[PDB]
Parts: C-alpha cells; sequence; structure tokens
C-alpha cells in the first residue's frame, strides 16, 4: 500500500510537505562529545554531528572521537555504520574504526571532488604499488584488485594491523554517479548496486556493521540504508503491506541526524523499494533487468 501512498502524494504533489513532516518530528539529542573544541578539526560540516547515544568510540585513550554513528535497526536486524568521508586528518580515524568495528564492506556513494569541491579525503589506494600506512593508528591499507563498472568500481584492499601483523580483506563499494543532493539515475542502477553490496556477503551479521559514507554521511547513505532495511524487512515476514518507510525512516534518525537530506530523495527511497519488492516477493529474473538497466558495462 506504500504504492498507493506514493500515487497519493504524488497526484498532489505533497512531498516537500511529507518531507517536512518527518524533519518536524525527527528525533534530536545532544551531540556535546562532538561539538568539544578538541575535536572541532574532526568534523567536515559545523551542522553534521554524531548524537553522543549512539557515537562510534574508537578504541584508543587519548581522543576517542569519530564522526560516525551505529544505527541499529533491532526489527530488521541490521546495523550500518554512517559516518562522513574522512578528512586528511582523520583517515587513520577511518580505518580504526573499520578494524574495531570488524567491517567487511565500506560503500562510498560520493566521488572525491563534487560540483569542483573536495568532498573527501582519498582515504584509499588507487596503486597497488603504493599501499598506505597511517601511522596515528598504526594501520596499513594495500589495494589489491579493483573491478570497474560504469557508474561503480568494487575494490578490494587489505587492511593489516601492524600492531599485531593480523590482516582483514575489506571490499570497497563506490558509487560514482550518485549527485550531492541527487537521486541515482533510476531506481535499477541503484538497487543493482545494493544487491552488489549484499551479495558480497558484506551485510551479514556474521561481520560488523557495514560502513556507509558519502560526503557527510547522511543524505546519500540515508536512502541506501533506507531502502536496504525496507526492503529487508519486507523480506522477514513477505509482507509489502507491513512496510512503513516513513516511520523506518524515523527510526533511523533516532541514530544519526537528518538521514535523507531532500524530499526527492525520499521520493526515491520509495521508488527503489517498491521496485526491490518486485524481487523479495518472488521475482528473482528482475535483478538480470536491474543489471541490463544499470549498463554497468563500460
Ligand atoms: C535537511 O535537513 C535535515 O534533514 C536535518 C534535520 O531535520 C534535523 C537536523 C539536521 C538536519 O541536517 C543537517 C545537515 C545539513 C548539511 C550540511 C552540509 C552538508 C550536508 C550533506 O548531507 N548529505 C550530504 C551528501 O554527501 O550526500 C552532504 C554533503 O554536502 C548536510
Amino acid at each position: 500500500e506504500m504504492e498507493k501512498e506514493f500515487e497519493q502524494i504524488d497526484k498532489s504533489g505533497s512531498w516537500a510537505a511529507i518531507y517536512q513532516d518527518i524533519r518536524h518530528e525527527a528525533s534530536d539529542f545532544p551531540c556535546r562529545v562532538a561539538k568539544l573544541p578538541k575535536n572541532k578539526n574532526r568534523n567536515r560540516y559545523r551542522d553534521v554531528s554524531p548524537f553522543d547515544h549512539s557515537r562510534i568510540k574508537l578504541h584508543q585513550e587519548d581522543n576517542d572521537y569519530i564522526n560516525a554513528s551505529l544505527i541499529k535497526m533491532e526489527e530488521a536486524q541490521r546495523s550500518y555504520i554512517l559516518t562522513q568521508g574522512p578528512l586528511p586528518n582523520t583517515c587513520g580515524h577511518f580505518w580504526e574504526m573499520v578494524w574495531e568495528q570488524k567491517s567487511r564492506g565500506v560503500v562510498m556513494l560520493n566521488r572525491v571532488m563534487e560540483k569542483g569541491s573536495l568532498k573527501c579525503a582519498q582515504y584509499w589506494p588507487q596503486k597497488e604499488e603504493k599501499e598506505m600506512i597511517f601511522e596515528d593508528t598504526n594501520l596499513k591499507l594495500t589495494l589489491i584488485s579493483e573491478d570497474i563498472k560504469s557508474y561503480y568500481t568494487v575494490r578490494q584492499l587489505e587492511l593489516e594491523n601492524l600492531t599485531t601483523q593480523e590482516t582483514r580483506e575489506i571490499l570497497h563499494f563506490h558509487y560514482t554517479t550518485w549527485p550531492d543532493f541527487g537521486v541515482p539515475e533510476s531506481p535499477a542502477s541503484f538497487l543493482n548496486f545494493l544487491f552488489k553490496v549484499r551479495e558480497s556477503g558484506s551485510l551479514s551479521p556474521e561481520h560488523g556493521p557495514v560502513v556507509v559514507h558519502c560526503s557527510a554521511g547522511i543524505g546519500r547513505s540515508g536512502t541506501f540504508c533506507l531502502a536496504d532495511t525496507c526492503l529487508l524487512l519486507m523480506d522477514k515476514r513477505k509482507d509489502p503491506s507491513s512496510v512503513d518507510i516513513k516511520k523506518v525512516l524515523l527510526e533511523m534518525r533516532k541514530f544519526r541526524m537528518g538521514l535523507i537530506q531532500t524530499a526527492d530523495q525520499l521520493r526515491f527511497s520509495y521508488l527503489a523499494v517498491i521496485e526491490g519488492a518486485k524481487f523479495i516477493m518472488g521475482d528473482s529474473s528482475v535483478q538480470d533487468q536491474w543489471k541490463e538497466l544499470s549498463h554497468e558495462d563500460l
């Protein structure tokens, strides 16, 4: 019936209003640690901070801060860690979190340079022979291989705890065609990407929460996590009718502020979910159609 509401809202162009209702009702919690003078240079955006109750703490004794939130979806049984695009001084902190939280995958939904502006540090190696060493957190990162597609790239990295010489394989999923404050070209390409992450096991419970990020870790990241959670709930009981997307987004906003930044991203979330439902309900051949429609082939 979410599709009914879609026709309704669309029919009466009330997405801006619907979206504003969610903002008026969104949770609001203190972000004291994020605002401490010492963590000023650890935040990319003044207006984007993690709540204290759900922030990820680095296991270091010096300063345990990092702009990241653990979005823990109870009913859905899935957790994601949303974070901002790392800054030049926080890449070490970024991989420390990945290691400490035991994440297997990292989903980047933005590009390093957007609209002629640096939206994220180049926190992973681009060439196999030039690995990166993060002196502050004592970690080493090596590009092992990368599969480049038309609008997204999947990299295989090796992360090594230089202190224990223990190594882990990290899968890096990079969506390169999602405009800042924009929406995927189509839900086909989006779902194709999402399912690719799902195929990798990165979202399994046997692994730490997958780390999701865009430039701030709220706009495009929210859109991604919302569609995934909604499709998962729908899957648990095979009942599209029992999935209240607006209510799910509100449940997510209790863990991090401003998930989904525009009324169009919200509208897209609906589209993505509705289309994704086709696969969840027994039509496994739609996944191939998405792959085709996406045109991932160079
Ligand atoms: C629309 O606003 C809200 O929903 C909201 C709210 O209801 C309550 C409290 C705070 C809120 O937003 C705070 C952040 C503004 C804000 C400021 C600067 C950048 C971004 C941003 O968001 N997503 C991205 C991306 O990389 O895709 C970016 C990168 O440019 C958001």
